């Protein structure tokens, strides 16, 4: 046949796959028992990609931290990224909103790649971009990346906040000039999140959810590891990551989201579960004979990774990480 976009008259529906926060390249628990997450992660992504193909989505949105390493991603990590980007592009046009990147290689790459292809678009600034979806639908993208110099501008909280708000107002106005659909994409922490917020060791951008341009058909967010449905109008969602990165994500649901839009109807979505490996934390006062029994018994047939937390030493610990290959941390 052909392998370009279709052009359907008066089509007022849009099918979206939104995934985020891949963290390609991650090795977890390096201080206790390093575990390369690559194999588990690629399984999840395959599942997401296969779902996309089955649902014949029209557009694929990628937000958040696709690479784990801020400034120095490994070659393997890069190769997996570009590999998965190609696979999606074979399914549907892809729009990518990069996370908090350091290396300048990305911006030149993203622009060049966007200039030469009609199936991937990198949105690296605050400028809106119109894109064409799989069946010819015109989609206006309103991007909200991490601001480059303003976080380091050291401008007071007041002026910085006003900068952000004025940026959102601009996006609001640009969304009103929409042909067909408009989608917001952002990479920041929604104000008053509980409890994926209050994360440390990273410079944070807090945005009140009311300030997300209310006239968009969908608000695709990334940066947060847990799936959250922030609000219904405009439908605003963090997909979450695809694997449980660390033990604070034990109780999380991981996957991507499928979203359907129809002009005269309200937006509907289904979660696509990545069904990643489970995590479990076991708690004890001391590692006594009872605790050893409990640990050994639990880990025995548990398919995922296990952390043990305890308060006090009480003699020489047996080589538990030896007998139990599942146990990745005893602090
Ligand atoms: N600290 C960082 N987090 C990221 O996601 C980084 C880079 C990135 C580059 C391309 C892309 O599509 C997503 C993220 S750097
Ligand atoms: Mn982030
Ligand atoms: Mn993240």
């Amino acid at each position: 046949i052909h392998h370009h976009h279709h052009h359907v008259i008066n089509l007022k529906e849009l099918k979206i796959l939104h995934t985020s926060d891949w963290h390609l390249g991650v090795t977890s628990w390096t201080s206790s028992r390093p575990v390369d997450r690559r194999e588990e992660l690629k399984k999840a992504l395959d599942k997401v990609v296969e779902e996309a193909e089955k649902r014949e989505v029209d557009l694929i949105l990628l937000t958040g931290d696709l690479l784990h390493s801020r400034n120095n991603p490994s070659v393997v990590a890069l190769h997996d990224l570009l590999d998965y980007l190609k696979r999606m592009m074979r399914t549907a046009p892809v729009v990518v909103l990069p996370g908090n990147h350091d290396w300048k290689g990305l911006k030149l790459f993203g622009n060049f790649v966007t200039s030469i292809s009609s199936d991937i678009t990198f949105v690296m600034s605050f400028e809106p971009v119109d894109v064409e979806a799989k069946r010819g639908q015109k989609v206006r993208i309103l991007p909200f990346p991490y601001p480059d110099e303003s976080e380091a501008l050291r401008k007071n909280e007041g002026d910085f906040r006003f900068f952000l708000e004025s940026r959102l107002n601009k996006l609001y106005e640009e969304a009103l000039k929409k042909e067909d659909f408009a989608i917001f994409m952002g990479h920041f922490t929604v104000e008053g999140l509980a409890g994926y917020a209050g994360i440390e060791q990273g410079r944070e951008i807090i945005i009140n959810r009311a300030l997300i341009p209310s006239v968009v058909d969908y608000a695709a967010l990334g940066h947060i590891h847990s799936f959250r449905e922030i609000q219904k109008q405009p439908l605003t969602i963090y997909p979450g990551s695809l694997i449980r990165i660390d033990f604070g994500e034990e109780a999380d649901e991981k996957g991507a989201v499928f979203v359907e839009l129809k002009r005269g109807e309200p937006p509907r979505y289904e979660r696509i579960d990545a069904s990643p490996l489970p995590l479990k934390t076991l708690y004890y006062k001391k590692i006594d004979t009872s605790a050893l029994k409990s640990i050994r018994d639990f880990c025995r047939n548990f398919p995922g990774y296990v952390r043990v937390v305890y308060e006090e030493d009480s003699g020489i610990l047996p080589d538990l990480m030896g007998e139990i290959d599942n146990l990745v941390k005893i602090e």
